[PDB]
């Protein structure tokens, strides 16, 4: 059976030689935002409606968690400046409970500070995160904290990768874990080469498009994917958008469009490699057309 049928589980059915790069991830946009419920704010400042344990449960593997520092010891999840009402730990957690459960998966978690600290603040976002979470005892062996650059599936299955869109960090492991860290391009498709040269990071992040040009933005890197057999080239495809446009038309309703849209082409490209594929609304079905997040799973090529 298709391997987006066991979504709990489905990378455990991969060879573990693969390198992450190589592997077509479902992640999710602004993954801490189910949280929200007043709903002007969810037009344009919530991108999903699944908890972080049911997106797992549904096969996502990368998480997009943007912060805010809320006191030297804290990191809240945030979209902007809106308060998606936990703190990083909460994720964490989830995580690892998740990761026990099914200790065959990695997740991959991205890192960003969204919004300025609160004003006791006196560390620095990236000091904070290093300290109190990556370095805190709590989330001993949680963590992927190996030395290569292009970890396999083997030596990260169990653990949390980090990838790292805070800047330049002391932190050793994980995507553009250096003092340099990730040069991310504003509403962009871009490429840059990261952890000291090892991988070249290809992105589409363009996400002030309007519809056409952002469908047309994620089917052209979704093109390169797929002509590129190279696991030292990673590609990260957005494809959630911003609120606003017609009326003034909510997260939701792009999602609405472009994850069918995309869906049905990459189900047309059969195995072609995909690259890792960030959604709104992960999870979240329509009858009649084709899951997004399935058909990011099952693109996947089972060769041994």
């Amino acid at each position: 059976d298709s391997l987006s049928k066991s979504p709990e589980n489905w990378m455990s059915k991969l060879d573990d030689g693969k390198h992450l790069t190589e592997i077509n991830i479902p992640g999710s946009h602004d993954s801490g935002s189910f949280t929200l419920k007043d709903p002007v704010k969810s037009v344009w400042a919530k991108t999903q409606d699944k908890d972080y344990l049911t997106q797992m449960k549904s096969g996502v593997r990368f998480f997009d968690i943007r912060g805010r520092a809320s006191a030297d010891n804290m990191i809240s999840v945030h979209h902007g400046m809106v308060y998606l009402h936990h703190e990083l730990g909460k994720f964490l957690d989830d995580a690892k409970y998740y990761l026990s459960a099914y200790p065959n998966e990695t997740i991959v978690m991205s890192m960003k500070k969204d919004y300025d600290s609160d004003s006791k603040v006196t560390k620095t976002f990236e000091e904070i995160f290093r300290e109190y979470y990556y370095n805190n005892p709590q989330y001993q062996n949680l963590f992927y904290t190996g030395s290569n650059a292009n970890p396999t599936l083997k030596e990260t299955k169990g653990k949390i990768v980090l990838f790292n869109r805070m800047g330049g960090t002391y932190i050793k492991s994980g995507y553009g874990a250096d003092t340099s860290g990730i040069q991310w391009a504003d509403n962009a498709t871009f490429e840059t080469k990261i952890n000291n040269g090892s991988l070249n990071l290809k992105v589409q992040d363009e996400y002030k498009d309007y519809y056409d040009k952002k469908v047309e933005a994620v089917k052209n890197l979704l093109a390169k994917a797929k002509t590129d057999s190279n696991k030292d080239n990673v590609y990260v495809n957005f494809l959630s958008v911003a609120s606003g446009g017609s009326a003034f038309n909510s997260t939701y309703y792009y999602a609405s469009y472009i994850n069918p849209e995309i869906a049905k082409t990459i189900k047309a490209n059969g195995k072609a490699r995909t690259g890792w594929l960030i959604v709104d609304y992960a999870g979240y079905t329509w009858p009649g057309y084709d899951d997004i997040v399935s058909e990011i799973i099952d693109s996947n090529k089972l060769e041994h």
